[PDB]
């Protein structure tokens, strides 16, 4: 499913998102459209083997398994495929435990370079929330 901004928005909100860990929204939304381009089945596979998933590419290293990444972990307790759902919970859910691992929404490369320190407000610009 591709979402479109202000329904990933609604949805981010109703699951849980907004302000969590003290991350706005906006942030949320900004991370999902540089990871995914909002697409829920996006996938990428990293250069050490292990393959990034969903509408906020969860990293298989980490937290999820594929059966395919090798000395990998699984800290969220659920198949990679589980994240590439046209329903976000099992994305969000997780992405709740990643953001609360120490480094908060820096685990993100793409939020750390592309929304960090930016008006993110702007995301959910004109949303019915
Ligand atoms: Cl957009
Ligand atoms: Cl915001
Ligand atoms: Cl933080």
């Amino acid at each position: 499913k591709v979402f479109g901004r202000c329904e990933l928005a609604a949805a981010m909100k109703r699951h849980g998102l907004d302000n969590y860990r003290g991350y706005s929204l906006g942030n949320w939304v900004c991370a999902a459209k540089f990871e995914s381009n909002f697409n829920t089945q996006a996938t990428n596979r990293n250069t050490d083997g292990s393959t990034d998933y969903g509408i906020l590419q969860i990293n298989s290293r980490w937290w999820c398994n594929d059966g395919r990444t090798p000395g990998s972990r699984n800290l969220c307790n659920i198949p990679c495929s589980a994240l590439l759902s046209s329903d976000i919970t099992a994305s969000v859910n997780c992405a709740k435990k990643i953001v609360s691992d120490g480094n908060g929404m820096n685990a993100w490369v793409a939020w750390r370079n592309r929304c960090k320190g930016t008006d993110v407000q702007a995301w959910i610009r004109g949303c019915r929330l």
